[PDB]
């Protein structure tokens, strides 16, 4: 048991089955209609919903089967794909992700928690080409609206019954090495953007953040010390526990993605040691396990999940 991210949790995306694979093809082909492709998706999602439950998972997603990033953004007023172009004032009114959640929530039940993933608001700032004149003249203006667009977004998800929302942010990984563009400045615009975006976060709602590559050393100060997020899904390799754990908050749980979700190799004693090492820097009481990223062979997939469930079980629970 648990509340926020569970000892055995997962990023969210799941491998596309052949049903969803075949369908998405006939659609762009012209054989099936948008209003028709949804049904299959509904069947497929339902199939993966049960599987996450049969492996032991407590948090269940829709495996991002309907395809959770630029689709979410391009559905915000003032934004439209063509990357995403910001051509008007950012806003939220009626997003398609609301019914997709209601659907998921339906299939999950009351004995499990529905997890919803959307990109981080800072994902629009970067991968988005600002075209609007005002935002182009005043950056603060852009950040403000985008944050309200998110306050309203989150509220709409909450109202829909979401109690576990995750922000996928792959922007921090960029300013982690190599390189420059805007060093030592983005972490600020972003940290303030994120906190503002989730400023009006209900007490019973959990908002985790997936930092895709991974809590590097640089973006580790403002991330675990300044960011007002509940949990963090950090991914690690087999060969490296980085004292960057500036996490002083006894409620800031950080999920450790020690399970390879791409290859297949994998020692058990290594993971236990690795976690153990982490437990030294930050109490085991507030650490979680999961595979490194979201899955995206099927058999192998769920097997690694039951592996997460087994490990977290014999590790957590004292």
């Amino acid at each position: 048991n648990q509340v926020a991210p569970f000892y055995a949790d997962h990023v969210g995306s799941i491998l596309r089955t052949k049903g969803i694979k075949d369908a998405r093809e006939k659609f762009q082909s012209g054989e099936i209609t948008a209003l028709e492709l949804r049904k299959i998706e509904n069947t497929e999602i339902k199939y993966i919903v049960e599987k996450q439950k049969e492996v032991g998972l407590k948090s269940i997603t829709d495996g991002e089967f309907r395809r959770w990033h630029f689709d979410f953004l391009e559905n915000l007023d003032g934004v439209e794909g063509y990357s995403v172009k910001i051509t008007g004032p950012i806003d939220f009114t009626t997003h398609p992700f609301i019914e997709d959640f209601i659907f998921l929530k339906e299939a999950v039940g009351d004995n499990h928690v529905a997890k919803q993933t959307i990109p981080s608001p800072a994902m629009l700032h970067y991968r988005g080409d600002i075209e609007y004149q005002p935002y182009l003249d005043d950056a603060e203006k852009f950040a403000n609206d985008l944050a309200t667009a998110y306050q309203k977004a989150i509220q709409a998800f909450y109202d829909a019954g979401c109690r576990y929302l995750q922000l996928d942010d792959t922007s921090w990984s960029y300013l982690c090495s190599d390189e420059g563009f805007d060093p030592e400045t983005l972490q600020e615009t972003y940290k303030n953007l994120i906190n503002e975006a989730i400023k009006h976060k209900p007490a019973d709602m959990v908002i985790t953040m997936h930092i895709c590559r991974g809590g590097y050393g640089p973006v580790a100060e403002t991330l675990f010390g300044k960011l007002n997020i509940d949990g963090f899904f950090l991914e690690y390799d087999n060969e490296r526990f980085a004292p960057l754990k500036y996490v002083t908050r006894p409620d800031l749980k950080i999920v450790l993605g020690l399970i390879t979700s791409k290859t297949g190799e994998e020692d058990e004693a290594a993971i236990k040691a690795r976690i153990e090492e982490a437990s030294e820097i930050v109490p085991l009481s507030q650490l979680r396990l999961s595979p490194q990223c979201g899955f995206a062979t099927e058999e192998e997939q769920w097997d690694k999940l039951r592996y997460v469930v087994r490990l977290a079980n014999d590790i957590w629970g004292e």
